[PDB]
DNA sequence: GAGGCCGCCTGC
DNA sequence: GCAGGTGGCCTC
């Protein structure tokens, strides 16, 4: 025989028999051995476990529990992970005893005591280096949103020493806070059980409090008749407007008719269960009965009201809604705005989930003001923030409170600059992070200027997004490419990491960061930070989501030291058009999301352009006054955020580039209509501002895919057309008022949609660009009414600036410092999540 | 400096 | 095939 237990049985539990050692042919086998196991097929690896316990079973024979580890390679490193780094992962199983294969040594690699100083390695360590040549763990893993924290230190019970499976009791815990319940129970009514409290995800509920709900959870009392469909395409002159065919897609860029409707929000009035016949409450149905909150658009005042009220602004309502607990999508605070110590300010600036109601609606007698008697310090992380620009990171920082941002590295001089006037407290560099993180690693204290240099120790937060030129392709590394990203500035940034050790770092980057050279570039990040010994993960985020009438899409790489909690990446705060809003991302075929759970509604309403920028002043084309009157009080909640409470006598930066005389006539020729663009231009002469005459647009040869035009007239303007000839230039046609390289290159960049394009009032801006320009990709750079590009100031509140935020430069300069920083809402949404993980720090 | 001009690749 | 991701040359 081959298998045979060494001594008696310890428990008998049922058809179990337990043992405490096994031997197996040569080798003896104890609970918390490593061992491996052959899979069903033998090309792929050995699997790898801890043995929690050791069994026979009465019908099945000789057993055991495998906790099994997780390979390097089968994490999100894949084949950049040291070969012999496991990770440990919730997986485990029973297993039959003759599974396995060999008892194995498996080391758990803790780092030091002095880790935070044993920083300096060389970018081919970190890239390339393996520990020595055995199998470890340091970290744990979770495989669906690419986690990596270290160990969890769950403690066994008196009983459960002898089968400890660590895996199974934090499996048996996720199931219980996942699972709703009842806690206390209140009252017994005839029909049903009440209760007091209820819990639900780990979150806590009790009569009184505020919840979250579907859209789909209630509808209002309203009895409206149904609004018109879409704009009816009446046909128009194809001679005047050539191009307008173009728009046969029917889909606006930058529109909110798609982004789904915020949260209902409710007041628990009642959590019961129904009682069986027999008097015991099925506590597997709870519901709850609440009170509606009407916000300012769902009253028979529609979308209009939501213009001037606080974000956070709610009326009482009697009518009563009846929900399952399990649709609950979170709690909120929702109070009586005169009875609390604090101002409505104050307090709707000191915590998440906060609403606050003054009234109440009356919904049929339309009126307000209906039964209110029913309703009744950590010090700054020292930051390092690297590639900084004018400072938007930094600034959403410091308004989420976790840091100062002591030093700064800016190598263009003005956004440096304009940093300085931001932050007079900050060291800022202007120098290359390589020479500077050089001179510090030979032991000098002070750059060229004199400034002192930030040391070990002095480093508690360091953030930064750096270029990635060189290696931002798709298709994968060869030498050369590998070489560029070796020597970038994403190493050198990671370098600054693993050599000041702060507590927390973030990257952040293009979206495409997580995809550049078949995801390459992450894969390395990622492994460098385990190298390192880092918690860390990676995500992407909406900065619409967090605030600003933008979309935006930013790459997201988080980091925590041992001893230190990884963040969360934050629940989005605004609902926002889905399209904007794909968050996933695929590396090696598995696809990764982040903790992010508010899929598909949120707590407060879409931002829009009309929200960012309804109260500033109409200017013209090249405006250049630095210093304007605003005319009038901020409109918007989003404006009173931004300008801020003290009062402000100037207007700052609402300034505009000058637009040549034919690009001003064409912007005076875009229609004001939503979704309107260069395909919307008239073929016409138009005499310009400078004498000159715009030319009519006239057709050169045949496009066989677009056809001809409504009654006769060739589509094309080049010989490119035939696909397959050469461009000849007697067609070039110049100062034509449609412009010709759009027809010209169109039908391979999508009819060049959104060039010359409008903004919306309703809608939001694409996303804002360092120079605005109407024939650039990023096209739809027009005003919403006025003839011209938006101002630095509405590229600034389109990023989410205060309005005191300072710029540097001339026009150019400041539209690139406003256009290449992070937005400082979505910066002060990750600041928070932060500031979660300091204040949990144990 | 301001505008004309406009590739290659991915996900669906 | 549509939609999108990425700015960034040159030139006049
Ligand atoms: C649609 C407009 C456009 C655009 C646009 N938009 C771009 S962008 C190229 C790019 C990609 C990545 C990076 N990075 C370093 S990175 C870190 O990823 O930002 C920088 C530039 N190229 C275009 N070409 C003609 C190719 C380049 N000429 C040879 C065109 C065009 N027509
Ligand atoms: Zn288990
Ligand atoms: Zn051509």
């Amino acid at each position: 025989n081959r298998i045979s237990w060494v001594g008696e049985a310890v428990k008998t539990d049922g058809k179990k028999s337990y043992y405490k050692k096994v031997c197996i042919d040569a080798e003896t086998l104890e609970v918390g051995d490593c061992v491996s196991v052959i899979p069903d097929d033998s090309s792929k690896p050995l699997y790898l476990a801890r043995v929690t316990a050791l069994w026979e079973d009465s019908s099945n024979g000789q057993m055991f529990h495998a906790h099994w580890f997780c390979a390097g390679t089968d994490t999100v490193l894949g084949a950049t992970s040291d070969p012999l780094e496991l990770f440990l992962v919730d997986e485990c199983e029973d297993m039959q005893l003759s599974y396995i294969h060999s008892k194995v040594k498996v080391i758990y690699k803790a780092p030091s005591e002095n880790w935070a100083m044993e920083g300096g390695m060389d970018p081919e360590s970190l890239l390339e280096g393996d520990d020595g040549k055995t199998y470890f763990y340091q970290l744990w893993y979770d495989q669906d949103y690419a986690r990596f924290e270290s160990p969890p230190k769950t403690q066994p019970t008196e009983d459960n020493k002898f089968k400890f499976c660590v895996s199974c009791a934090r499996l048996a815990e996720m199931r219980q806070k996942e699972i709703p319940r009842v806690l206390e129970q209140l009252e017994d009514l005839d029909s049903r059980v009440l209760y007091y409290s209820a819990t639900k995800n780990g979150i806590l509920y009790r009569v009184g409090d505020g919840v979250y709900l579907p859209p789909e959870a209630f509808t209002f009392n309203i009895k409206l008749s149904s609004p018109v469909k879409r704009p009816r395409k009446e046909p128009v002159d194809e001679d005047l407007y050539p191009e307008h065919y173009r728009k046969y897609s029917d889909y606006i860029k930058g529109s909110n008719l798609d982004a789904p409707e915020p949260y209902r929000i409710g007041r628990i009035k009642e959590i019961f269960c129904p009682k069986k016949s027999n008097g015991r409450p099925n506590e597997t149905d709870i519901k709850i009965r609440v009170n509606k909150f009407y916000r300012p658009e769902n009253t028979h005042k529609s979308t209009p009201a939501s213009y001037h009220a606080d974000i956070n602004l709610l009326y009482w309502s009697d009518e009563e809604a009846v929900v399952d607990f399990k649709a609950v999508q979170g709690r909120c605070t929702v109070e009586y705005g005169e009875d609390l110590p604090e101002c409505v300010q104050v307090y709707s600036m000191g915590g998440p989930n906060r609403f606050y109601f003054l009234e109440a609606y009356n919904a049929k007698s339309k009126s307000f003001e209906d039964p209110p008697n029913h309703a009744r310090k950590l010090p700054k992380l020292r930051t390092l923030d690297v590639f900084s620009g004018c400072g938007g990171l930094s600034e959403g920082f410091h308004q989420a409170g976790i840091s100062d941002t002591l030093w700064a590295i800016e190598m263009w001089d003005p956004a440096a600059q304009a940093f300085r006037l931001n932050n007079p407290g900050s060291t800022v560099f202007t120098e290359d992070c390589n020479i500077l993180l050089k001179l510090v690693m030979a032991g000098e204290t002070t750059n060229s200027r004199g400034q002192r240099l930030p040391q070990k120790g002095d480093v508690e937060m360091l953030c930064g997004g750096p270029p990635c030129q060189g290696f931002s392709g798709m298709n994968r590394f060869n030498s050369r490419t590998y070489s560029k990203f070796k020597n970038s500035l994403v190493v050198s940034f990671l370098s600054y990491c693993d050599y000041y050790r702060p507590r927390f770092f973030l990257l952040e980057n293009v979206r495409n960061f997580v995809s550049f050279k078949r995801s390459m570039v992450l894969k390395l990040t990622l492994r460098c930070l385990v190298r390192m010994g880092y918690q860390c993960t990676f995500g992407v985020l909406q900065a619409g989501q967090y605030g600003v009438a933008q979309t935006r899409r930013r790459a997201i790489i988080l980091a925590a030291a041992p001893g230190e909690k990884l963040p969360l990446f934050p629940e989005p705060l605004h609902v926002f058009a889905p399209r904007a809003c794909q968050l996933s991302v695929v590396v090696d075929d598995k696809k990764f999301v982040s903790n992010i759970t508010r899929l598909s509604s949120g707590p407060f309403r879409t931002i829009t352009v009309r929200d960012t920028m309804s109260d500033l002043p109409e200017v013209r084309n090249g405006a250049s006054a630095l210093e304007i009157s605003y005319n009038g009080e901020p409109q918007s909640w989003f404006q009173r955020q931004l300008r801020g409470a003290q009062y402000q006598p100037i207007l700052r930066d609402h300034i505009c580039k000058d637009m040549s005389a034919l690009v001003a006539a064409r912007m005076r020729h875009i229609p004001l209509a939503p979704g309107s663009d260069w395909r919307d231009l008239p073929n016409i002469e138009v005499r310009l501002s400078d004498g000159t005459m715009a030319r009519k647009l006239r057709y050169t040869h045949h496009d066989r895919k677009n056809g001809r035009s409504s009654s006769g007239a060739l589509r094309g303007v080049c010989s490119c057309v035939e696909a397959g000839k050469a461009c000849d230039p007697a067609a070039r046609q110049f100062n034509t008022l449609i412009p010709w390289c759009l027809p010209h290159t169109g039908n391979r960049h999508n009819h060049w949609a959104g060039l010359y394009g409008r903004l919306e009032w309703d809608g939001f801006f694409s996303t804002t660009v360092t120079n605005p320009e109407p024939m650039g990709k990023q096209g739809r750079v027009l005003h919403p009414e006025q003839h011209r590009v938006v101002s630095v100031r509405e590229c600034a509140r389109s990023q989410g600036f205060p309005d005191t935020y300072r710029l540097f430069g001339n026009i150019l300069d400041k539209h690139r410092q406003v256009g290449n920083a992070v937005p400082p809402p979505l910066a002060k949404a990750i600041g928070l999540e932060i500031k979660l993980c300091m204040l949990a720090k144990a």
